[PDB]
């Protein structure tokens, strides 16, 4: 349905150049474009799989030896893309689930699976660092639905030994709600 | 008078879960709830000592092996708690004092002592990292009073070899004032 | 024309004290005053070279063994100073150039040379870390002028093996423009 493309670079200038080139190269939307660590840079793009593969090929080729890593995740539910670039709005607040993973790939796949197997809202997906760092997703919905989402996402990261922790919180305390849903 | 409770975790999901649980567990107010370093998480709570000990016991027990450290500081002047969660308002601007310490414990105890031995306003308490990192307090008041506060806070951190630096600045330059008092 | 003074310290309290003292010491303007890394602090000042040398001597002497490094860059074009403290406004948007360097010294000298050899606007100068970290400048102007600026700045950092990467982007994509010009 949509693809996600990721490109991580050692150079900020190279990253702006690559972001520019990738956007001109194909019909894709920028989801993420930011520096991280002591001078690294991360681009994430979405769009149809052909356009994303073409963007990330362009960018990988431009990156040369300043490339940390790049990846194309095909077949990602469309609702995941806005959870990566911002926050989705919460349509139902009974429970919150959070799944924390090693690597943004594990976290996107887990969220995709969560959204495909349940009816929760994927509220947001957050990366501590880069492609290889700690990442976590937050889901919101009725307690049964959140339980199911979290189970599937946990299983998904867990098969690969990349699950860090999972939690279902029915009725989140008012003092934690905003942080959970806005970051 | 109030207690401060601190809980530091290796997991963001676990931290949200623990924050939620601690708040439901006892009558305490969240002062701090934030990620730090490459994917760590810090909770700080305040309230009556019984409620804080009960919150932090709950959270410590939930944390398991994802716990970095937890602590309860009893008997902390109430004015310290808002300096931890935000900024106290400045009632008098003649001088600013700053004491920088190793560890937020050394810094809270030093600030408490400062406030108990002088009449300064504790404007804010700031942590670079977590529980074990660099922290500093800023006080404001008449120059004599600030001198006394800074002396006591310095002595307090210094007894333990945790004083990093101390400074009294009568009449702070206009170009540094806001940074001193707002961070 | 103007000088830039830089003072990097291991102590935040010492840094506030030194910033205060440097500003009282000479007719200089604070450009930068911020913490970085796990509890470091950076001051940058501008003004006439005499006043900047006097400020930084004062601050170096105050810093003692908490000094990481200090430097005075004489003869810097005035337009560089606002690019360090904020953003200069863009008067012409045909192309953007970006030069990324090792060390803020290499980056300021390169930008100065860029501005002295071309007619571009220096939009901003950015530091990832401190004095020794990754830094980059962004210039904007007609494509020929930007090509010339970037060439000169590249040569300048490159003579010393401190050039990381350089890029000219005629017609920057709308989705990258704001990040390029505002950071």
């Amino acid at each position: 349905s949509q693809a996600i493309g990721i490109l991580e670079l050692t150079s900020i200038a190279k990253g702006m150049e690559a972001g520019d080139a990738m956007l001109k190269s194909a019909n894709v939307n920028l989801l993420v474009s930011k520096t991280i660590c002591p001078g690294k840079f991360l681009l994430m793009l979405g769009g149809d799989v052909g356009a994303v593969q073409q963007a990330i090929a362009t960018g990988t080729s431009l990156a040369g030896d300043m490339l940390v890593d790049s990846l194309v995740l095909p077949n990602i539910h469309a609702s995941v893309l806005p959870a990566i670039s911002g926050l989705n709005s919460v349509d139902k607040r009974q429970a919150v689930g959070i799944v924390e993973t090693w690597s943004v790939a594990a976290c996107i796949c887990a969220a995709d699976r969560a959204v495909k197997a349940s009816n929760v809202t994927l509220v947001r997906v957050h990366m501590a660092f880069g492609i290889g760092g700690k990442c976590y997703m937050v889901v919101a919905g009725d307690v049964s639905d959140v339980n199911n989402a979290v189970t599937v996402a946990s299983e998904s990261a867990g098969e690969k030994g990349l699950l860090v922790y999972r939690s279902v919180i029915p009725r989140p305390h008012e003092s934690m709600w905003r942080q959970m849903v806005e970051g």
